[PDB]
């Protein structure tokens, strides 16, 4: 069969003196700050995220993030091996998409929603090209650079498949059940097609402006609900065209679900006439240092 090519990604090790924490974003503790590579005359806005297991898991996450490079996947700039390990990534000023849609629900129109669906599917399709199964796709794990540009984040559960490997068989780790494909709940099997199921839930989160899936239903009960054929409901703004795509992502036969590359196509077609596909009140009106350089303009030799 086919073999594996070497992974020549470079893991950049940053010195603590090169980056400055400016303020806490959340809580390990994540800080907003600036990375100032010496003699380079640039200030890059960064997020700085500061137990042997915890250390092993953050290094596995750094390893995956160092191995991805795509406009719709979050950028790792490097790691800092201080007493406490630090992960330095591009600052995404608007935070996660879930919180964003909840906060700006009255100003999110159909064009933004459909474009986000396209961009998330682009990032996922890229991960599929890299044989990476994300295993934690959700609106909480999409970050907002601008209202017009989102990127996938959180590679804490992600796994690289071999050239001839179709599935990742998990052990007993904790996993977000309400976003999981049925075969993952029942059999601990993860594939690109189970990521597609999670994509459908993510789209549902967006289309409801941040509702909780299966709210108030115990995760233990989700398996049986799905087996009886029930799924997340049609969001009020969604035409049947949009809901059909969601439902297809939740087919029990994983190979009957859409592929990410098909989701790009389908949502891009809808994004050309957004009010035909999402029916939103007030859609028409809805709207969202010299040396500072965004990470997307700070290219590091590969």
């Amino acid at each position: 069969g086919s073999g594996e090519a070497p992974n020549q990604a470079l893991l950049r090790i940053l010195k603590e003196t090169e980056f400055k924490k400016i303020k806490v974003l959340g809580s390990g503790t994540v800080y907003k700050g600036l990375w100032i590579p010496e003699g380079e005359k640039v200030k890059i806005p960064v997020a700085i995220k500061e137990s042997p297991k915890a250390n092993k898991e953050i290094l596995d996450e750094a390893y995956v993030m160092a191995s991805v490079d795509n406009p719709h996947v979050c950028r790792l700039l490097g790691i800092c091996l201080t007493s406490t390990v630090q992960l330095i990534t591009q600052l995404m000023p608007f935070g996660c998409l879930l919180d964003y849609v909840r906060e700006h629900k009255d100003n999110i129109g159909s064009q933004y929603l459909l474009n986000w669906c396209v961009q998330i599917a682009k990032g996922m399709n890229y991960l599929e090209d890299r044989r990476l199964v994300h295993r934690d796709l959700a609106a909480r794990n999409v970050l907002v650079k601008t209202p017009q540009h989102v990127k996938i984040t959180d590679f804490g559960l992600a796994k690289l498949l071999g050239a001839e490997e179709k599935e990742y068989h998990a052990e007993g780790g904790k996993v977000p059940i309400k976003w999981m494909a049925l075969e993952s709940i029942l059999h601990r099997i993860y594939t690109h097609q189970s990521d597609v199921w999670s994509y459908g839930v993510t789209v549902w989160e967006l289309m409801t402006f941040g509702s909780k899936p299966y709210d108030g239903i115990p995760a233990s009960e989700i398996s049986s609900i799905l087996e009886k054929g029930e799924r997340l409901p049609q969001p009020p703004i969604c035409t049947i065209d949009v809901y059909m795509i969601m439902v297809k992502c939740w087919m029990i036969d994983a190979d009957s679900r859409p592929k990410f590359r098909e989701l790009i196509i389908e949502f891009s077609k809808m994004a050309r006439d957004p009010q035909r596909y999402l029916v939103i009140q007030g859609d028409e009106r809805m709207h969202l240092m010299d040396d500072v350089v965004d990470a997307d303009e700070y290219l590091i030799p590969q």
